[PDB]
């Protein structure tokens, strides 16, 4: 029952939550608007998607990605990455960026990001700024003051509605949860491509994952009203809200991420299909079976990408070897003292 | 005596004699969707609604096609509380469609467009002259044109036209595709979400259609998404459609006083039963003599109280007295409990 008071503060309130939907939604809709204004090489920029724009334990952070429709490209992986492309075109107003004959990531998100600039400082009605380009983000964060302090990525992607790259021909194994009609859908759907040399793109499947976690259950009516209610997302909130806690005390968790648990949690559910294996009245059970599985793939150095089977995200060269036995060590301790961090 | 498995076995179709239909039966439907492109011609903007799907389920000669007209300028009247048939107007005074040649007055025809439409597949069936095919002559209940061609595999090929709405459903089927216990919530937004259609047959009236809808269901049936997948587990729902479907074209065949009803009664009556028995345990392979005769006795209730409702539109009673009248519910409830109680004799 302890874990189901620490979710019960963690579940977002309509109320709060819907004052900042609406200060989040009009400042992307007038983003979008100057996108498609004027001359910018971004005209054709829509955006991609309420909770879906909200990062799922984080409160008041949000998450909005402006897609930009190019039919026009030839991907090449880059080094057998799986992750990674250049991106060139067959057979025009994206020449700007254009290095050569591949198109410059860094030149287009630079340009992205003074029209960004540009127009947060237009904006004198409700305080927010553009922060400081971070290391590992690709995207444009805002910093939204509500008084409640709001931050907003803008992330540029390009979408492409031809096949996925051969890279992605195992992934997604949902076969035997989700099902293989489920499967043969999600892929024909579109696939993105986000900035991460300079000059290399790497795949993004948030519409994919969104899919997943709105439709996780092996039966239809799972977590409906006419339908019996499982864990498989109060597990993840648990293990992120943890993973975040860590995060905060210790700077040597720095290599370790929210989509590390996201990932680790989908072989979960492709492990443990069934709707009985996620019992709420086996919270405690399902939680430490998570926990157990996470360690394995830290203790192993393997956590594939659910999408791109070949790239490892706890690969050696990735995050080093006292990382990983640094955050095997933490949650170890809490799993067996009954978890201090949630006070 | 395991004689369901039997008949299910010369049942199910040959997929090399259904593949030689299938690529010759494609390329007459291009053809004519190529000709109703063309210039001066009131479908320009006509296409298919949907290879494998178009062959009908118990019927290896018959195939189904929709040719859908979008017209997103049109406004539906209800037509005397029936729920399902409605009269088509226009919002404003129409200006830039040509479907405006086929007005009755402010009430679009279907009589007016049917015939047209049937003028112009009549002259493309006639110009071709390399396959061999004719148009059927005209059936009082059927709005679609039938093609009837001889591969030398005598094969029907309906042709049916249809208005494509992507509006909201009449208010009609509020209440209809009462799939939220089965299906799920999720799945009845998102196909209510998609577009609903008007098919011909006073001769301006038009019938809803959902062979759309009705296609995903019978695809998607199970509670379970794996639900006869290769990864999941195979029910007994699509084989208990087939029996029950050939057990009333059989008796079809053999009385004349089965005219009144159809397939999509039996088509009807199931789509009640898979609600009713959502659970894919319910309808497990090893009891299809048991799946099989709860159905007969769901239709017999159907038949003896005179009541069917659409299972799009709740307040259409199918089997109801103006539309069936009882001593054809009273001889085919003899039949039905005839074969019932004495191992299907007409199997054989
Ligand atoms: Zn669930
Ligand atoms: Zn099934």
């Amino acid at each position: 029952d302890k874990l189901k008071k620490v979710l019960d503060k963690l579940r977002l309130d309509p109320k709060d939550i819907s004052e900042a939907a609406e200060t989040v939604n009009k400042v992307v809709e007038r983003l979008l608007r100057r996108m498609q204004k004027r001359e910018s090489e971004f005209k054709g920029v829509e955006q991609l998607f309420i909770y879906e724009k909200v990062k799922i334990s984080a409160p008041n952070e949000f998450d909005v990605m402006f897609k930009l429709e190019v039919p026009r490209i030839e991907l090449q992986e880059y080094y057998e990455t799986g992750a990674f492309y250049l991106v060139k075109f067959k057979r025009n107003p994206l020449s700007h960026f254009l290095e050569g004959e591949v198109l410059s990531a860094t030149k287009m998100l630079s340009k992205f990001r003074k029209i960004i600039k540009e127009e947060v400082k237009e904006i004198k009605d409700i305080d927010v700024s553009v922060e400081k380009e971070k290391p590992g983000s690709p995207a444009v964060t805002l910093l939204i003051r509500n008084p409640e302090e709001i931050s907003v990525d803008i992330i540029l992607a390009l979408e492409s509605k031809g096949s996925w790259p051969i890279s992605t021909k195992e992934g997604l194994p949902i076969q035997g949860w989700l099902g293989t009609k489920v499967r043969t859908n999600l892929r024909r759907e579109p696939f993105y491509l986000v900035p991460k040399q300079g000059e290399t793109w790497r795949l993004s499947f948030s519409h994919t994952e969104k899919y997943i976690l709105n439709n996780h259950g092996i039966e239809k009516t799972c977590c409906e009203s006419s339908g019996a209610k499982c864990c498989r997302m109060e597990c993840l909130m648990l293990m992120k809200y943890l993973l975040e806690q860590l995060k905060k005390e210790f700077q040597e968790l720095d290599a370790f991420c929210s989509y590390h648990v996201k990932t680790a949690i989908f072989h979960m559910w492709t492990q443990d299909p069934q709707d009985s294996q996620w019992d709420p009245r086996n919270l405690s059970s399902c939680f430490d079976k998570l926990l157990a599985f996470f360690l394995e793939c830290l203790r192993t150095e393997k956590l594939d990408h659910y999408f791109i089977p070949k790239f490892n995200l706890f690969s050696q060269e990735l995050i080093d070897r006292k990382s990983k036995e640094f955050l095997s060590k933490k949650i170890e301790y809490e799993r067996n003292n009954g978890f201090p961090i949630f006070d």
